[PDB]
């Protein structure tokens, strides 16, 4: 999803369907 989750459990872009993942937001093991 192109953003990472290394500072705060929470992305931006978790709102809309990204999910964070060690440390990076995936969706669907899509970055």
């Amino acid at each position: 999803c192109g953003e990472s989750c290394a500072m705060i459990s929470f992305c931006f872009t978790e709102v809309i369907g990204c999910s964070c993942k060690n440390k990076v937001c995936y969706l669907n093991s899509i970055s």
